[PDB]
């Protein structure tokens, strides 16, 4: 798996709020959070199929 798959949920210095989903090691499988709307990292999916397709394991 790469390291990216471990990022914390960055909501990203702008203040709106926007459902996303990201790879949570610390659960160990793609969940919702909230992000911001701006400065989106690799630890950030539209889905968490999306997500699983990126970075689910193999």
């Amino acid at each position: 798996r790469p390291d990216f798959c471990l990022e914390p949920p960055y909501t990203g210095p702008c203040k709106a709020r926007i459902i996303r989903y990201f790879y949570n090691a610390k659960a160990g499988l793609c969940q919702t959070f909230v992000y911001g709307g701006c400065r989106a990292k690799r630890n950030n999916f539209k889905s968490a199929e999306d997500c699983m397709r990126t970075c689910g394991g193999a």
